[PDB]
């Protein structure tokens, strides 16, 4: 039983029944920066005791702190804006959000009702922008469809495949007094017909089927099992498959574990791609069939029998055709199936450890490796001991680059929602925002941001955000003084010709550039560098051990690589497993 | 002549193709940052020896940069971004172009074409999102068309009202070798036939009548102007009619002139805003009748007859229906109107010395004032000591807010394209990459950034690209600890209710948060804070005099208000004149 | 509905275009690609492995024609009056099946698609997803031009007819051997027969006759091929129809055969939309 401020009776402002209708959704925390447009709905948040603000200082801040939430909880993250300057600051996090498909609403300030289309002040067509990179978006035309909308674009976006759905507000609602109808049904007929239903005995049965007349069986685990950690478990104890996870399944099944093929793709382990390559039954488990996973789709799983299970119809067949497939949640498919497995436990008789070990025949030949220079940092093993020393318990929200890649290789993550990464869009400047919108969430948790100096420096204003709300981030920057990733291409294929990827001062070439531990000590915040990888140890573990807010700038040699990697749309017999910039 | 690093018979790599493009048409100056999707062009920059890069930190920076670039020197202003969170982060700088009328060339790197629509890796629609807020977009689907795209690109961006142009190249067509045909006919004809002619004597006749028929003249200056400063002086001479102008006009015409009325509109002097109210001839010329300027459009100028000359056929009677108008260029209309003015110089017997005295009335009983408290600094002031220790000849970039105004208000700029502010969207951020592109295109100028703390963090991160790049920026940072702007609207219309606005630190109250002097350190550049008003002339003389990069924290109380306002909608006789939040 | 469909069946959906595969029905199997080839590979599969599968399905086959001989396709004949559906199969007859058949939309078009038996395929022209009326006679002159030795008849509604009636002029001067077989019912026959079932038979602007001269034949179609120059010819009782469809057959060039029906007849069987196999009506006229 809800308790509203307002009597049922007394009209009160739309921004007040905008505010009131978050409330009713569960909201607690917003990320809202004010502006002309959206000053209205910000006197109604400080009208409310239960929805707290984190002001940011971007808003491109503010939505990636509102992805973070999302991804680090399972609940939809809330970024408020402006009008014009304010909403286009939105536009990387609400693509970001869209193909990661993260549960996200988005409320924009708009120009009155009467001024749209008139050039006005701060006014751009919102809702035209973001057609394309939302979900759904909404422009709300009469004050009375407030609670209706708020919550359809709840609804939408966390119901089926999540994403991001924007509402535009214009000024005169937000002004305007009437009294909210808060039984409004709903106008998604469409989209609730289209919802998928739960999945039928007869698809299930047939793929246990092709499980007992498999011999090479894989695991293809990604994003669309994030909420599934104890089904999948289940379903791994009662067959045996090994499992390989994409960049955004990491934690679905623990990497710590003896069936775990660890990431798959471009970037990912030599066992894990050869388990798909001879593999003969392929069961994609919540994945989307990426380029990066596959590289050329005609050598990927050329000898497989691909089960795909997906709650969007649109993805099933799209870049991979399978044999059998199921449209729903995969959650439920997996419990019908660990309910087959159980019954007729003894009837299947079910054993692949023929398979298995020539899987762990590659995984002893072929592991994740990292050489270590002098007493240089090597930043694989500056995460390792990450890992060891927050017991592999810790969230992790990354930038993008080379940096991402050794977080998601060399660090062990026990349950999902502890790795934060821009995968889809892969945007930088995504981990130091992420880590706040964590943070919030999970006061109690040890939050880390694996940033690189390229990734960190585009969202640095947001240390500001840490400090003031008290945020106990942690900040493990491993500096190379590059854009990692684009001098590991231009190294690969571009006979090493740097085109403006070093981020330091060509005139003090030696010099670490910027003085990252200066942008902390502007917003008060503790900050160390460590250089010899015999203090790096002790380093990480001041970090974890100082309360509050910390940055610890970790110097590495710029030559390092990524390994392995397969080169844009190649196969397996590409993989190139050695080799660096020296 | 035009002399290529190509042989005519000899294939290159699309890429090269597109730099050369460049070349052709005199770009000496990009703003380009590196992703996978524009590698190659990126490659093709290096092999140009005429071509020079300035790496940002952010590619809202870049895009800013560019648009600083163009507003300080009247060529095009060119940014490079690669696909997906490249390309989205420039969205703000776009939409920014266009509502100012910026000529600017945005080139993206995109998915290779046959992955377009497949939500392959980093990509989005770029073309799509930024169709509402560019003057016009491509996706170049063959790599014969580059040099006939680039050409139709650049002239768009540049001729008739200028605005933003996105080119986007996928990287398939980067890498596809040809033969370019520099030869190539634009393909526009639509666009060209509708190019406005240059301005018949029959309509510049009856301007020149309705000039020696009216009593109260009133020139209505903006960015149209920003070409025809000559021109407009010389009408000014033959006339003797004072000259509003727009925050976008500012410099068309000298405002330390006697016949300067200097801004009018929301924050526009007392008296400007009083010659448009009681006049009897508005000359509009290149404006846009902003709600910013008129207001309750019913009572703007309503006693005048509104002369208005515009190249933008659809601005023509959008908002204020004219009694004349004129579709073309306002330099030509000026020529045409100066010829005709000193032929019938003593025919005419033009003199408005009695409406002019009926102004500097009011001119002098309702100037720009500012209110001293103790020793702490008035914005205002330290803005005109700027003004007098510069002599008016420096380059200002401004970010959005309070400081916004007073920098419009307390320096009187003399020329054209020394005003460098965000004045459509009203982007925060803008004023720190725009002086970097100010700085590039006019080396042995004055460049000064007066920011506010707002928008100074949110894009800090360009000052690594000041410091690498040993550009002469100044930052006079007025920090009020708040977004001022927001906060003076919350005095006015809800009752001082603070909601979001306070930058600092609650913890620690009266400490300047965050200490932006570490920023600048961050960097190696030389910063400064004064407080005592006494101390400020000396301060910012030590910022003009140190050679370089410098930053001077400008502490400022923060109640203060930008006077005079006329609140939104509103009328002549709505304005607010005195006030403060103490 | 959906759920209802094939509810017990292992679904295996072969098309060419991805975006059909589990639009609307989940299937167990699915093969993109062209039903061509995928016909002839397993045609390859089934004639190696023939005495290995030994493939046999005469219990289901008899399960069916049990169904097939106690719910057959039937009509009713009263009097002397016309029964469409026995014009249609009369035309199948007298043409050996071997005619290519254009259809408007409505009623005729399913008793057309019902009493003849297409032997090939692209014999049966007929708008499907979009209904459009009007299709049938300018359809047959399409088909008429790229078959010119063939056997082109337009089985069209009397509302079908008339909306691209000017398209007679083009038949007349392209000299096209395009037969019109009219089942004129003198009204928006299928949406007649809806308002029998679900409007208590309520007429909402369905009749083309005119009101005055209610039991006269409106329009006079006769005069519209006429006017085209176009040999026609009205028949009313079912003795004459056999002699009337071979006239218009032999006669060379266009020609128009007027079949006058009684409205009252319905398609059968029906499924409402959105119904179930439970849910079939197989009995019923307006009467
Ligand atoms: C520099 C860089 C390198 C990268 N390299 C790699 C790499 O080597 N390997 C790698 O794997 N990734 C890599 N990526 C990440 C990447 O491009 C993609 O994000 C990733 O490959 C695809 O993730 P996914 O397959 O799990 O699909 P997701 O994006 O996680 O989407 C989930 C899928 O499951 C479905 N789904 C969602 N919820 C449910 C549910 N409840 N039930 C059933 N289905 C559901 C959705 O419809 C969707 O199809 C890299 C990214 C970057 C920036
Ligand atoms: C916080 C804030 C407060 C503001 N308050 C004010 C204020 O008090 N006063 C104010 O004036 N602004 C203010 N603005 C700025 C503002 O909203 C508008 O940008 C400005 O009012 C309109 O500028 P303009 O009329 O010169 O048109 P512009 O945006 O400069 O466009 C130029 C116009 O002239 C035409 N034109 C261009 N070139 C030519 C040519 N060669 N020949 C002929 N015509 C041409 C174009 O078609 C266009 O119509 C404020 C902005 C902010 C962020
Ligand atoms: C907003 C944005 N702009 C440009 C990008 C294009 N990319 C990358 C990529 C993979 O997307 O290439 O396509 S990675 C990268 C550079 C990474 O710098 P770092 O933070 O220092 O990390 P590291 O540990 O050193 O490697 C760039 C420039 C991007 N993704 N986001
Ligand atoms: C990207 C962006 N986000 C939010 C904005 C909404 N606004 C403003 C406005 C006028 O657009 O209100 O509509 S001004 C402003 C706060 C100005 O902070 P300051 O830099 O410190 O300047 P000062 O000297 O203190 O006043 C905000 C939050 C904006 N324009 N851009
Ligand atoms: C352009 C056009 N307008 C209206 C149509 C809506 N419909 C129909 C339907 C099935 O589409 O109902 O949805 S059928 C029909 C009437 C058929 O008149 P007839 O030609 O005489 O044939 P019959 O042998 O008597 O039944 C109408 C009015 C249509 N499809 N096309
Ligand atoms: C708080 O800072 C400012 C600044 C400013 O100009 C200086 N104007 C306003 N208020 C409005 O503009 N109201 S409005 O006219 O209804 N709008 C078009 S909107 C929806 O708000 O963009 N707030
Ligand atoms: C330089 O850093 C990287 C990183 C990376 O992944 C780790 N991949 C690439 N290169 C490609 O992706 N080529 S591609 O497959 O043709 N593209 C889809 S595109 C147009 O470039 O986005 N560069
Ligand atoms: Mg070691
Ligand atoms: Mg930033
Ligand atoms: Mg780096
Ligand atoms: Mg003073
Ligand atoms: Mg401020
Ligand atoms: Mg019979
Ligand atoms: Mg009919």
């Amino acid at each position: 039983t809800f308790i509203s401020r307002f009597a049922p009776d007394q009209p009160r402002k739309g921004a007040d029944i905008l505010v009131e209708a978050l409330e009713r959704q569960g909201v607690e925390t917003v990320f809202a920066y004010p502006g002309g447009a959206s000053m209205e709905i910000h006197q109604a948040l400080t009208r409310s005791s239960s929805i707290r603000n984190v002001l940011p200082r971007h808003e491109q801040g503010g939505v990636f702190a509102a992805e973070g939430y999302a991804r680090s909880s399972g609940k939809p993250g809330i970024c408020i804006a402006t009008s014009g300057p304010g909403a286009t600051n939105l536009v990387s996090g609400l693509a970001d959000a869209l193909l990661d498909s993260v549960p996200l609403v988005a409320i924009t300030g708009q120009v009155p009702r009467r001024m749209i289309g008139t050039d006005a002040f701060q006014e751009t067509p919102i809702v035209e922008v973001t057609r394309s990179i939302t979900k759904h978006n909404y422009l709300v035309m009469d004050v009375e469809d407030i609670p209706r909308i708020i919550e359809e674009a709840f609804f939408l976006a966390t119901s089926g495949r999540p994403g991001p759905v924007l509402v535009d507000v214009p000024k005169d609602i937000q002004q305007q007094l009437a009294i909210p109808n808060w039984e409004q049904a709903m106008r998604l007929p469409g989209y609730m017909s289209r919802m998928p239903k739960p999945p039928e005995d007869s698809h299930l049965e047939q793929i246990v089927r092709l499980i007992s007349e498999s011999k090479k069986p894989v695991l293809y685990v990604g994003g669309g099992c994030l909420n599934s950690s104890d089904e999948l478990g289940r379903f791994v104890e009662l067959t045996g498959i090994p499992v390989a996870s994409t960049l955004m399944g990491l934690g679905s099944y623990p990497c710590d574990d003896e069936l775990s093929l660890h990431m798959l793709g471009m970037h990912g382990t030599v066992y894990a791609n050869y388990a798909v390559e001879h593999s003969d039954l392929l069961l994609a488990f919540g994945v989307r069939f990426d380029d990066r996973v596959t590289g050329k789709l005609e050598a990927f799983a050329s000898r497989a029998k691909i089960v795909h299970i997906d709650i969007d119809s649109a993805e099933i067949g799209k870049n991979k055709t399978p044999h059998v497939s199921v449209c729903g949640d995969v959650k439920l498919a997996l419990q019908g199936m660990n309910k087959v497995l159980e019954n007729r436990a003894e009837e299947l008789k079910l054993d692949f450890g023929v398979w298995r070990n020539e899987l762990n025949v590659q995984k002893q030949k072929f592991p994740l490796s990292f050489k270590t220079f002098g007493e240089a940092i090597p930043p694989q093993y500056a995460i390792k001991v990450l890992d060891e020393l927050t017991d592999g318990k810790a969230i992790i929200s990354t930038g993008v680059g080379q940096h991402q890649m050794w977080a998601a290789q060399f660090y062990n993550y026990k349950k999902p929602r502890q790795w934060l990464s821009s995968g889809g869009l892969g945007a930088m400047g995504f981990g130091l925002p992420a880590a706040i919108g964590a943070s919030v969430a999970n006061p109690d948790a040890i939050v880390v941001d694996i940033d690189g100096d390229g990734s960190f420096i585009m969202n640095v204003q947001e240390l500001a955000t840490i400090r003031v709300e008290n945020l106990p981030v942690k900040v493990l920057l491993l500096n190379n003084q590059h854009l990692g990733m684009v001098m590991q291409w231009e190294d690969r294929f571009y006979k090493a010709n740097r085109a403006h990827t070093f981020l330091g001062d060509p005139a003090q070439e030696d010099e670490i550039f910027p003085n990252m531990l200066l942008f902390a000590a502007a917003c008060g915040i503790p900050a160390a560098r460590v250089t010899k990888k015999a203090d790096l140890r002790e380093a990480i573990q001041t970090m974890l051990d100082t309360p509050g807010p910390y940055l610890l700038d970790v110097i590495c040699p710029h030559q390092e690589h990524v390994l392995p990697m397969i080169p844009s749309g190649g196969t397996f017999n590409d993989v190139i497993t050695e080799g660096d910039g020296r």
